[PDB]
């Protein structure tokens, strides 16, 4: 049950101590990525969010505002160039000022949703590596979100919502939320850490969240709501992460025209739902078992033949079900049927397709899944019909059961 | 006429100096980007390639092996953890090695293509950046095809196909094309070049491609295809590539078993055919003078109503188009109409919808374009029905137009 284990098993990723702590995606680990930015960005549009894409490395200057440098430059990554040093990004939050900084703002603007699939670096010892959990190069389904200080009730709800919404597509529905105070090491006045702190209490009263407090674990710029979510072994896993920032912009110079006509320093609030996308595929990989969602699996269907008379049959349906957006690897070889099953049943392919000679009337298929089940023939529309819906719902059990 | 001029007005992009010569892509500009990766992954599922992600740094004792340390030292970034180099990647070659030297490979695994949007970051000379043109971190749509040589044309007529493919997708078909021959400082013995050299040349008239010469400007492992277009204004641009490699995957330890049951080398082969895809946005840019292609389009319809009677019935059309796949914004401000229209104009949105009260009766639209052209009132449907039309073929030409 050990990603680590199944990642190879399945062609998923593989790592080496040339690169400690950085995944290789191999073709079937990177479709399952790709997968979710897919879903990501489907609820990114749902949402009304921006996507952005910032550079990956900055002037260390820039760092220097944040107090980013004097907290964690250890685990920091550095480069120089021309007498410069620079300084690879282990988050995006100044990445995404930088953004709102060019042109001038306004209120009409706000609230401002900016997104990014930010790929950051953090330089953690090499003890700590282990597996896809803790790594040092990851990959944050980052947000920001700029607005006034009259958006931040809604604004942070939306985040809320956010957070059960996707959590629920994988069946996550145990979680546990804690709400991080400020650490004994930061920046920033007493009163603006009392409205930042109670504003996240508020917002999680409202939606009739139970949580509770967790002293000196916030950062050292805003208190952080954690969601923590259990799989199927009630093992908890902290994913989840809404913060209030009251601070970065103001040291950024990030301003706005007001509907006073006035300067104005606009709130931002940090995001992240499932966190590091690489670490929430292990999460996934052992919550599953191997046995990805149809719409998660890096090959849906494999069509078997059982001689070369079925060879021609096969292949056109392998095309048929490519042109109809189904990921399906067709299998030739000279072995015999049931060695075939094991070995993709092994791979945890939801669906297997059997093409016998009774098969090359009928316009039909044998079908069964990596569970062992037999569904019998009947019509290649038809299955195209039935799995189109199961991954376009992005369905968490297969057809009949 | 200037991409960095029209990039400042459309929302496209930006640079400052704490990131000399990297992009800040800002939303409008990044859905190009985004806009290309699918284009381009619709090739690679046409031509039966992999899709695999490599980490941003790798052990500089490979890049010892592979050469490219010894010849281009100055021109890659170098970073330090626990007593160790790293070097964030300038190419991605002999990361796709290693995702082949993962498991025993043959020669029924021949031919492998595995490609890549890989990230690289070279250290130009500040006062030799320019734009999008000259970068020190670009995205190339890389991939290195595996084969023995005999299969050395079947790749690289795929090679030359997919490059003349997808140029007429942006209207290039004026291309130019030169082979760089071996230059005094490379690897390999000479009955290699005299191959490879022999193997390129032949394939470029196999495919009745008229070439010239460029004598000592290959790389130091492989001569080269260069592929140069010319746009609108009859400017050279030189964006396609195509390597033949003899010697790194020998040097970098990658075989299969045979069918001789011996172990062989892999013959490597370099490619890509819109290079850097910031460059080729760039160009876009510039040829398209900000007029982009609907299906390029950051932002493809923008509904406006003229009153706040209207403002239902904008709000379903935009659900109506953005259920349909089209990247549509309503416009519900305060201003007049004639204020909106001018506004989207300026940013080269292809169609403008715009609804009255004889619009919200009728159930119809009235649209016309970012030229000035009209096309009336149209039924709701039919204005659906030909963007998709539009955009699913990719057309370069607008819609009566
Ligand atoms: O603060 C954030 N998140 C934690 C933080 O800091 O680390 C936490 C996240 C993390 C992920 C993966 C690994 N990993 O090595 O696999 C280590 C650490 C954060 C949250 C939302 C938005 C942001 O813009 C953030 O910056
Ligand atoms: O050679 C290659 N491609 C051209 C080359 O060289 O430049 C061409 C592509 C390009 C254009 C612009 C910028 N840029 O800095 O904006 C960078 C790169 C190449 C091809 C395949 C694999 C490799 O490993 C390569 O190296
Ligand atoms: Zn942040
Ligand atoms: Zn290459």
């Amino acid at each position: 049950r050990d990603h680590r284990k199944i990642g190879k098993q399945l062609d998923l990723y593989h790592m080496q101590e040339e690169a400690p702590g950085m995944v290789f995606w191999h073709n079937d680990g990177w479709t399952i990525f790709r997968e979710l930015e897919v879903f990501v960005r489907s609820k990114l549009k749902e949402y009304q969010y921006q996507e952005v894409k910032g550079p990956f490395m900055m002037d260390r200057v820039l760092w220097e505002k944040t107090g980013h440098w004097d907290n964690y430059k250890d685990a920091m990554f550095t480069t120089s160039s021309e007498n410069r040093e620079y300084c690879i990004k282990p988050m995006n939050c100044p990445g995404h000022v930088q953004i709102f900084n060019q042109g001038l703002k306004s209120y009409r603007d706000l609230p401002l949703r900016m997104a990014e699939f930010g790929s950051c670096h953090r330089n953690e010892p090499s003890g700590s590596l282990h597996g896809l959990m803790r790594v040092r190069g990851f990959t944050q389904d980052d947000a920001h979100i700029f607005c006034t200080e009259e958006q931040i009730r809604d604004e942070v709800n939306g985040c809320i919502r956010l957070v059960y919404d996707m959590y629920s597509t994988f069946g996550f529905e145990k979680i546990v939320v804690k709400l991080s105070t400020r650490p004994e090491k930061r920046i920033g006045s007493d009163e603006m850490w009392d409205r930042a702190e109670a504003d996240l209490a508020v917002a999680l009263e409202e939606n009739n969240i139970p949580f509770e407090y967790q002293l000196g674990e916030g950062a050292f710029y805003a208190p952080k709501i954690e969601f923590t979510l259990y799989d199927c072994l009630d093992r908890a896993w902290q994913c989840g992460t809404v913060q209030l920032d009251f601070s970065l912009p103001s040291r950024l110079s990030a301003s706005y025209v007001g509907e006073d006509n006035e300067r104005k320093v606009p709130v931002m609030i940090h995001r992240a739902i499932l966190g590091s996308m690489e670490r929430f595929i292990g999460i996934l990989t052992e919550e599953f078992a191997g046995f990805f969602p149809t719409w998660l699996a890096p090959v849906q269907v494999v069509i078997m033949n059982i001689t070369d008379s079925q060879s021609e049959y096969v292949n056109e349906l392998t095309q048929k079900l490519s042109n109809a957006g189904i990921r399906v690897k067709a299998d030739l070889r000279n072995e015999k049927i049931g060695f075939k099953i094991r070995e993709h049943t092994l791979r945890r392919v939801p669906y297997m397709l059997v093409c016998g000679d009774k098969e090359v009337e009928s316009g039909k298929v044998a079908v069964r899944t990596r569970r062992g089940k037999d569904l019998g023939s009947m019509d290649v529309n038809e299955v195209i019909e039935k799995l189109q819906q199961e991954i376009r719902s992005r369905s968490l059990k297969q057809l009949e059961e």
